[PDB]
């Protein structure tokens, strides 16, 4: 592959002094750019998923737009739970839907063998190496892939959810046959993970979505100890492949309660939603970690100027070392293209001002 | 096996009320998909039916496009042949052939035991659960296995014929070794029809597709007494099993001359072809027995809207009572899937306007 360029994101994600802040927006390649739903209009979303060209013109879409210090692959956290053999759809307006969900124990059995669930995903690797190719060393491709406890969620809610009711009378009704799909998801992802890597992805980011739901005991229970088994087992694999581990970040949204044992679980980089203080998470994490966010993506549709000033605040709180500067969500459909631009530019100007 | 969600498909097969018409189509996994010649172009044919994940794709793939009432199993009939002891090739733009036909009757002494088929087919079981499972319930499944005449024809004949010539003359001139061979057959089918019940199955239909060469005398003489004694044969052994028998659908193509005798034949349904007309068939066939059938494929190259006319029409000189649509054969290679999708929507859509 090309020789990287830029790699401030990669040498803020291992801790290291740089000349400004990175920044990078989850949901840059989304719906908010008109050119996205262009070529989305052509194909429904997961035969977009399953073509690399398709794949790499969404990534490099924002781009083009907007000096972002880091590509993120165009997929879908969905992709493993489909690959282990669920039908999952995309409902015009209302999003993903799995419509025959996990609902009793026995309903594990139509599960594939996780270990062959990354060959059924050599459709993303093959838009992993692509997307590398033609970013041709720019900025680094970070790969991604659900938590498991987030995406045990999606299998057994069917979809979205205000309460995860459904899913979380199994953590209380069914502990034992949660365990057993908790470890069949992180036994899918390690590889699908691993493969990320191989293929051509610089970092990798784990999304645990749904962590908020859980209070700190059910969380310490059913969600942790998946997440560090994720990052010790993919670390293990990369290295007795010959190669070398990537900087892995773990995103819990409303996680404010886990922020401590998210810290020490194996992760360089743990990345922070809108509502912690950046000083209070500083003070969770420690010293150690680098932290990502966390802007309220919402301040978007503050105008210019005033977005510049949530942006100066929001660094001076967290400071210039062990920092990317990304929003604590993903970018929303209705978001103006413009105002995404003065956030990127803000935080470049203004980090370089607080080193300077 | 998880609950079925959707049993219209099963209600009409028994001659229940239902609340609209259901469809499914003859060779709905075929080459018509473009994602099917994608995944067949990875193994030669028979190689395809020995895969078990192979064979749940293919089934599933056109239950992703369109909401049909019914999936049947990606296999073959020529399997029981092979299973038999013969050699069977799939060429290239010309279909299936064994290389060394039957030609006389001391050619009988190479087949298998017929009692050993059902050993022989684990595969086709193995494909049977498999797609059970991955289908999570949402529609039903349908095993099949070709009527013993049929079968005969493509032993003697080695392949497709336009006159069935050298089967006919076996019936003419060899009728003892003609009784023999479709004995053998017959014994050969009913315990391979038994294994893909208790495999999963949830219904079946046996293929006739060559009646139509017979005519009344020879049917009723080689035809009829074998359709008669599967149908017998295998709710016998179900019920000794310990299980519940399955509604069980007799399509003789160009059969219009057996439909008062397939209709007392022990069958649940009867299928038809695109050249009886639906009142006559309803009028050869009496008030118990449900019709399945019967638009002409080639009706599917009319434009969508033309296609809504003719299924109207068709469901008007069926009626509601006592119907699942299909065609009046399989889908051809080069039919246009939207004209597929248009044909399900307009039978859904008017068989409600026809009831409420
Ligand atoms: C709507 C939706 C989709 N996929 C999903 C949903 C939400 C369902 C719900 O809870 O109701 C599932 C999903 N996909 C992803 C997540 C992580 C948490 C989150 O960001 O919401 C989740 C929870 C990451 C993603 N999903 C996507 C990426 C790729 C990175 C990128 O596109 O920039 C990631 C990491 C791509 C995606 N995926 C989808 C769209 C429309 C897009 C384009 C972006 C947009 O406009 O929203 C479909
Ligand atoms: C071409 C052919 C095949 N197999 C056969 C032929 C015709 C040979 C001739 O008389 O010249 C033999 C066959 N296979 C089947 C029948 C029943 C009558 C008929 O439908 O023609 C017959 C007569 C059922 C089937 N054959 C198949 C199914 C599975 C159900 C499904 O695929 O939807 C069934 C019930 C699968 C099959 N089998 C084959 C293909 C290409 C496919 C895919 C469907 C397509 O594009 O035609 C090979």
């Amino acid at each position: 592959f090309p020789e990287l360029k830029n790699d401030t994101f990669l040498r803020a994600a291992w801790g290291e002094e740089t000349d400004y802040t990175p920044v990078w927006c989850m949901r840059q390649a989304g719906r908010y750019l008109p050119e996205f739903r262009e070529t989305r209009a052509a194909q429904d979303f997961f035969s977009t998923c399953r073509s690399p060209e398709a794949c790499c013109e969404l990534t490099l879409q924002p781009l083009r737009r907007f000096p972002l210090d880091a590509a993120i692959i165009f997929s879908d956290i969905l992709v493993v739970p489909q690959a282990l053999g669920m039908e999952v759809t995309m409902v015009p307006g209302k999003g993903p839907s799995f419509p025959e969900p996990l609902r009793e124990e026995q309903d594990l059995e139509r599960l594939r063998d996780p270990e062959v669930v990354a060959s059924e995903l050599g459709y993303v690797f093959q838009a992993i190496t692509l997307t590398r190719q033609r970013l041709a060393g720019r900025v680094p491709l970070i790969g991604f892939a659900g938590a498991p406890w987030t995406l045990m969620t999606y299998m057994v809610e069917g979809g979205g959810s205000s309460t995860m009711a459904q899913a979380k009378r199994w953590l209380y009704q069914r502990p034992q046959a949660s365990h057993q799909l908790l470890r069949i998801l992180t036994d899918a992802l390690v590889p699908y993970l691993v493969g990320q890597v191989v293929a051509g992805a610089q970092a990798l980011q784990l999304f645990e979505s749904h962590a908020g739901h859980l209070g700190p005991q059910l969380f310490n229970k059913f969600a942790l100890p998946y997440i560090r088994d994720v990052a010790k087992q993919v670390k293990a694999r990369l290295r007795e492949a010959g190669l070398a581990p990537v900087p892995m970040i773990i995103f819990a949204k409303d996680g404010h309660f886990a922020l401590e044992e998210l810290a020490q679980a194996g992760y360089e980089v743990v990345g922070l939603d809108w509502t912690v203080a950046p000083k209070k998470a500083r003070e969770c994490v420690g010293k150690t970690v680098t932290l990502q966010g966390n802007l309220d993506p919402c301040a978007l549709y503050a105008s210019e100027e005033e977005i510049g000033q949530l942006v100066k605040q929001m660094l001076d709180d967290f400071g210039p070392h062990r920092y990317i500067a990304n929003l604590g969500h993903g970018l929303y459909p209705d978001m103006d293209p413009e105002h995404v631009g003065a956030f990127v530019d803000a935080v470049h100007k203004h980090s370089r001002l607080l080193r300077q």
